[PDB]
C-alpha cells in the first residue's frame, strides 16, 4: 500500500541540493499558493494550524517568529506564484535548522521514495 502523499505527511526524498536522503513534511501541493505571515501557514489563503510545531514554539520568544514571513514569490529558491505541476513544497519541523523548500526550492514528486509512518 503506497499511499499518495497528503498535506502534513512526512516524506523521504533525495535532497535537491546534494542528493542526500532527507525527511521533510509535505506542506504545499501542485497548484497551491503557500504563505507564512505572523507564524501562521496559509495555503491558497486558507489558514491551517500546525499542532506539531506548538511544542517547539514554546521555547522561542515574544518577538521571534519560528518561521519567517514568506510567499513562494518572496523566496529566492522558488520565485513562483504556485507550486508547479509534479512538485512539492516541503518544510522541516525544526524550522530554524532545516534545509527545506525555503532554501533548496521545490522537490520533484517522482523523486519521493516514501511516506513515513
Amino acid at each position: 500500500s503506497i499511499k499518495k502523499p497528503q498535506r502534513f505527511d512526512i516524506i523521504a526524498f533525495p535532497s535537491p541540493r546534494n542528493g542526500q536522503r532527507v525527511a521533510k513534511r509535505l506542506i504545499g501541493l501542485p497548484g497551491e499558493t503557500v504563505e507564512y505571515r505572523d507564524d501562521t501557514l496559509y495555503i491558497n489563503g486558507v489558514s491551517l494550524s500546525e499542532d506539531y510545531l506548538a511544542s517547539a514554539k514554546r521555547n522561542v520568544s515574544k518577538n521571534e517568529n519560528y518561521t519567517q514571513d514568506f510567499t513562494l514569490e518572496t523566496l529566492e529558491a522558488t520565485q513562483s506564484l504556485t507550486v508547479p505541476e509534479g512538485m512539492y513544497f516541503v518544510l522541516g519541523d525544526n524550522r530554524p535548522r532545516s534545509d527545506d523548500s525555503r532554501y533548496f526550492g521545490f522537490v520533484k514528486q517522482a523523486s519521493v521514495e516514501g511516506v513515513l509512518t
